[PDB]
């Protein structure tokens, strides 16, 4: 079953019909005109998976994805171009050129936090380098995962583009099918299964996983603007978000101001009855639900802490003084939970993100920019914002993925198009100047070698 | 034993000290100091491994060593600066930039065909890009891996850059320590091996692996220059090579002028006597010579089969009309053996190509332009040359490597240095212009969703 719905794909693609530019600009205006057509019922899915509001979903992944369609609609004519290059002195007078090519079949397995984009988003991408298309949604965002089986037939290719629904068990029977690409957003346990099933078939992998994005806030900053912004990153989608800041790292009498302006935010953002707010989302489900709350454990609690079991709902939490070798400190938080972490300075925060996985994101706020390369030159992280937090995200000239344990590989705009092709590079002599070669062939000599260092070195 | 080993070579990266351009400029000048004042003693290594003769392996390992490190000395510093971005309309205000940044300690598992090369070629680019190395160099080229360990340790900064050696279970023990990236080059079954143990620290890999490289033949050619250069790219090192011509797909009635005009050029190239000519290699070892032997059970030796177990000789050979079920036509030859797939036309040989793996090369000899990018466009491979054989291994320009099951990654020049660096995205904000951001804070509302439809989507109206 998972073998024949490859097959089928795998037909499609070796038709050919996916590798006109025309062809993949009218798929892509066809899934514009999806998520314009369909807004409502795309909006409806996502905020019911989620507990989010129609507003937020569309500000958030909506424009997210019709902004990606609108940039490759408008680059892909000249991405797909073969490219000149530079040549050589054994090759001044040839065609030297790369061509980028499709890879064939992608795997797209998406996650379920902002289900629409991590799946649409790298479709796009994979769509616009000629390429035949599987997506597995994440089964944890189910209304999101029907709705794209239903849309997609509607208005893509059906053949070359679909989607298949399962979970774990599933997701395993697919992954012993042959791609020519996996691209997976999600976890860094399951990342090693994903790579270990394409090493079984010699399949590049994109992998965008997770860890604890740290946020350094330096004295010398405005803590109203900083902890604003801070506010905004942490308690989006409840925290679950991979680029949301996870911890804080800071001098210990920051703490106070930094509780106290999150607190005045929270109030702004969410209301005084922040349970009403429709604004704040809930936890995907009862073993995240259960999981958070155990972070709580133990914990000094200066704001938030509480909980509803029956609708999921997990208030807006900051933890002061936190020791790093608790539980909240130990893995990925991906809920409204903000711990910080005293720092007596600088180097003592670098150090400490230094010893851990290397985050998918870095954040720092100092007006100190001399402060602010330090951090960047001596850690390493996917991406960094310096005086925000997400934003980096938004930049469709910017690759977007991790490194170490948060990932490998990159994506969004142009690196989307590059990590769903293959850039072949082709050099077109011509049959003549026959003459010259005899440099190259034997006999060799003593000339011929002389002939290389002065013709082919400094 | 390769844990400590490890583990001193990431000491040493977290120390800092390849982190500045100035001294990764010094370790690729100690290295050039290296192939300079101890050339004689790595010709000799090569030479010794593969039977090869001085010349030989000056023009084909040494220049191109050479050639990369003086590509990487002038472009380098220009390659570790941050390289402004193009920014959108909510960050047109700030700075945005991408910078370069080693991954870490990156393991190098050689070849034995080029075993310079294959070693020292990716180790340049990861030295350049900031890393700390270890080579693990292969067992079969035996006087090539001794001279490494004796000589970059003379050179190099001893704890940052190491060598290795041994065979399949060293090389087991140590794919089990943590890499920050892994570079391999040799075949399919190895790569699988190397992938699944990179899967298990979520390791990057680039694999450069093998293939059956095709080679077609058009009738509208002409045919004397054509057999010249298939001769040359197929028998230089023996037909040891990843990108040597591995067969030949032509039209049945070209058969008795290719034969013809290889033995010709054959003789040309090494003269009467091969077996005297000290331009033609041996056969890396008794295991590989047997094996080569075996492809020629129940073929048609058009020209050439002269062996000899003793010193591995394997003359340079031609098989017609093979049928491509036989054992000659399934496995990566690697040997001096070329055999010819009679197909009608074009399309034959197209069909041909895709019912197999992707090769790391394709090469496709005609007069008729439109028929070369015919084949471009309907195939697929990791690289490929017009009218010529091997060549475009030679641009630093082109990026390196197979697709599918001949590789993934790329290396060579400035791909080298990228596919052992991490790109970091980094966009520098101030803190003004706080009251702006209230477009995405919450509360969200129908006025926020409708001005981001407006400005951001540039919908008006």
């Amino acid at each position: 079953a998972m073998e024949l719905e490859v097959r089928r794909v795998r037909q499609a693609f070796l038709s050919g019909r996916s590798r006109p530019l025309r062809f993949r600009l009218q798929q892509l205006e066809a899934l514009r005109r999806m998520v314009q057509e369909r807004e409502k019922d795309i909006l409806t899915a996502i905020a019911a998976d989620l507990c989010k509001s129609e507003f937020n979903v569309y500000s958030q992944e909506v424009i997210t994805v019709l902004g990606e369609i609108d940039f490759m609609l408008e680059n892909l004519p000249e991405w797909v171009t073969a490219k000149p290059v530079k040549k050589n002195v054994l090759t001044m007078l040839d065609e030297a050129y790369i061509q980028p090519q499709p890879l064939g079949v992608v795997l797209i397995i998406g996650a379920w936090n902002y289900p629409f984009v991590l799946t649409i988003q790298p479709l796009i991408g994979a769509i616009a380098a000629g390429n035949a298309v599987i997506i597995k949604p994440s089964e944890l965002s189910e209304n999101t995962a029907k709705i794209l089986a239903k849309l997609l037939p509607q208005y893509l290719d059906q053949d070359l583009y679909i989607v298949i629904n399962g979970g774990v068990e599933e997701t395993t029977e697919l992954l012993k099918q042959r791609f020519d690409h996996i691209f997976y957003t999600g976890n860094t346990a399951v990342g090693k299964i994903v790579m270990e099933a394409a090493a079984k078939h010699l399949t590049p992998v994109t992998l965008e996983l997770g860890g604890k994005s740290p946020c350094y806030i330096d004295k010398d900053c405005d803590l109203d603007i900083v902890c604003r912004r801070i506010t905004w990153g942490k308690y989006m989608n409840c925290g679950q978000t991979c680029i949301a800041p996870d911890y804080i790292l800071c001098e210990a009498s920051l703490q106070n101001q930094i509780v106290w302006k999150i607190k005045e935010t929270v109030k702004e953002f969410y209301g005084e009855n922040i349970k009403e707010s429709p604004d704040y989302e809930r936890i995907i489900n009862l073993r995240h639900f259960k999981r958070i709350l155990s972070l709580l454990e133990g914990q000094k609690i200066a704001f938030g802490g509480e909980t509803d079991e029956a609708t999921r709902y997990i208030a807006p939490t900051v933890l002061t003084d936190v020791d790093p070798k608790t539980k909240v400190m130990q893995e990925e938080i991906f809920g409204p939970i903000l711990p910080i972490v005293p720092v007596k300075n600088v180097d003592e925060a670098i150090n400490f993100i230094n010893e851990r996985e290397k985050p998918l994101a870095l954040y720092v706020f100092s007006h100190n920019h001399k402060l602010i390369k330090r951090m960047i030159d001596e850690t390493s992280s996917g991406g960094v914002t310096g005086n925000d937090v997400i934003m980096h995200f938004t930049l469709n000239s910017f690759p977007f993925g991790g490194v170490g344990s948060s990932g490998m590989g990159a994506y969004h705009g142009k690196h989307s198009f590059d990590t769903f092709s293959h850039q072949r590079p082709c050099l077109l002599k011509s049959l003549k100047r026959e003459g010259a070669n005899k440099l190259r062939y034997p006999p060799n000599s003593q000339s011929k070698v002389d002939w290389g260092k002065f013709f082919l070195l400094k």
